[PDB]
């Protein structure tokens, strides 16, 4: 068999899908099935600081010309009429100890996908919950003390990591967007696996930020462009444009603090106790959208993503 349980497994796979399973056996609904999380890529990137910010700070001194991080892509599978349906993948950043700041033992959700056929339906939310919440309290038990997030409004047509979405699976506005994470998050505080979570801007204001060397840069995050455009438009300060661009759409960036404090101070090195995978189908999103895009893999109904699941499993298997 080809299956998803078939995957290699790692700590973070096994310890993400005893989460959802040990919560879908409670609930005890008839209509669920074994839910299967693998780690199917994993590996070791930097991201460079663009032109404008390394001419301002980069060549000054002032800030770090590149950032290391670990790549990971996650996905989820549920059995659904004896076959598996990927209906979760999330690829993500790992900071560790290593990297230099502003960027050190941060983790960024970079995008995040889904296809709306877990079955039951009532138990959909409540199963990315366990899957994000998870998420957050590992990397916090490996030292990471902060999260971020870029809810990112997709639109009609556009896919992050599923070809070929449900024409019904809707396209969620910001205000939605925002309600979602902050239910979740507030259900994170409250199981004490978050301190406390802020707006990007809210964040940026209490923690005194002044210099834009000070805002950890990501991979394809909105900042990094913000950065070189806000310098293009100077050269026709920062700080002020950065903070304005912060207040018009904080409502879509989270700063999630898991380590809090006195805690975060005496902090031992982040080690990962999984080893690297490396597999060119899952590094990034592109290899997987061509791959889905050539062969007609489209996720839009539930027999549709049950086939593009099984392919999707040979391929993976086969490397
Ligand atoms: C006319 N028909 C057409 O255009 C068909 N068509 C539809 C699309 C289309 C649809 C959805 C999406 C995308 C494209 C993008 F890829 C990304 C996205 N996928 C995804 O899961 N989200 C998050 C989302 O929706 N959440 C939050 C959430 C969900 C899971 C999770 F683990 C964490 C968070 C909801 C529960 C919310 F209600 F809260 F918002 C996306 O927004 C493209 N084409």
């Amino acid at each position: 068999k080809f299956s998803a349980k078939r995957l290699p497994s790692t700590r973070l796979g096994t310890f993400l899908e005893n989460r959802v399973n040990d919560f879908l056996r409670r609930q005890n609904h008839p209509e669920s099935g074994e839910v299967t999380v693998r780690v199917v890529h994993a590996s070791d990137k930097t991201v460079e600081v663009k032109p404008g910010m390394k001419a301002r700070f980069v060549d000054s001194g002032e800030m770090a010309e590149s950032f290391p991080y670990r790549t990971k892509a996650l996905f989820a599978f549920e059995e659904i009429d004896g076959v598996d349906l990927c209906f979760f993948g999330m690829h993500v950043q790992e900071y560790g100890s290593d990297c230099p700041p502003p960027n050190q033992r941060r983790v960024y959700i970079s995008y995040l996908d889904s296809v709306h056929f877990f079955r039951p339906k009532c138990l959909r939310t409540a199963v990315y919950h366990e899957i994000l919440i998870g998420y957050l309290e590992y990397v916090k038990k490996l030292g990471y003390t902060t999260g971020h997030i870029w809810a990112c409004p997709p639109s009609e047509g556009d896919d992050y990591i599923f070809h070929c979405h449900p024409p019904d699976q809707k396209i969620p506005k910001p205000k939605r967007l925002q309600e979602w994470y902050k239910k979740m998050l507030d259900k994170a505080v409250s199981e004490r696996i978050v301190h406390d979570y802020k707006d990007i801007f809210k964040q940026a204001t209490e923690d005194r930020l002044t210099s834009a060397k000070e805002l950890p840069y990501f991979e394809g995050d909105f900042w990094p462009n913000v950065l070189e455009e806000s310098i293009k438009e100077l050269e026709q300060d920062l700080s002020q444009k950065l903070y304005a661009t912060m207040e018009k759409h904080k409502e879509v960036f989270f700063v999630i603090r898991l380590i809090a404090g006195p805690a975060a101070n005496s902090l031992p090195p982040i080690v990962d106790p999984d080893p690297l995978i490396p597999c060119d189908l899952m590094d990034g999103r592109d290899a997987f959208l061509t791959l889905a895009r050539d062969r007609h893999l489209e996720f839009s109904s539930l027999r549709r993503a049950q086939w593009s699941t099984g392919c999707m499993l040979v391929e993976l298997h086969t490397q």
